[PDB]
């Protein structure tokens, strides 16, 4: 299966400011705060060199939150979806799974004081995320530069699910 030019775009359109950081960083292709120009121009670059394929779209969209769009332009049943990426093996890596589940249990509290105590970094969990990456600090084998920075802001609970995943 493969991911079609012209659903790509329409994908582009309905994702709003937040939902655009997101997708980009379960590609791998990731570019902070990005424009339509940006996000459709990353996509069009994985189309090009064969790494877009529908699965890797459809579980992207399932898993960023956005089962809306499953039946929108996929015309895929997000029911059968979810029963089914439950057996079936995943796509993405443990350790981007994890980055995007530690994004959603953070508070604006806590994204302004990651800034202020770590380019800097403007407002994205997921941008300081990307620094670390090109910086040799983050990656699937070491996971201890995020459980620090974990420990020292307040959110200690989510030590216990990172130590894990």
């Amino acid at each position: 299966s493969m991911a079609t030019y012209e659903v790509l775009c329409e994908v582009a359109e309905k994702l709003g400011t937040d939902d655009r950081e997101v997708v980009l960083f379960l590609l791998n292709v990731f570019i902070p705060q990005p424009t339509l120009a940006q996000l459709i121009g990353a996509l069009r670059a994985l189309k090009e060199e064969g790494r877009l394929t529908f699965p890797l779209l459809a579980e992207c969209l399932f898993r960023a939150g956005r089962r809306d769009l499953l039946r929108d332009l996929l015309h895929l049943d997000p029911r059968f979806l979810e029963r089914h990426l439950a057996g079936t093996m995943s796509y993405f890596s443990p350790y981007q799974l994890t980055v995007l589940h530690v994004d959603g249990e953070l508070c604006a509290r806590d994204i302004r004081s990651l800034i202020f105590l770590s380019r800097s970094t403007p407002q994205t969990f997921l941008h300081w995320v990307y620094c670390m990456e090109n910086l040799d600090l983050l990656g699937p084998t070491d996971v201890d530069a995020l459980m620090s920075m974990l420990r020292s802001l307040s959110r200690v609970d989510l030590q216990r699910q990172v130590q894990t995943l």
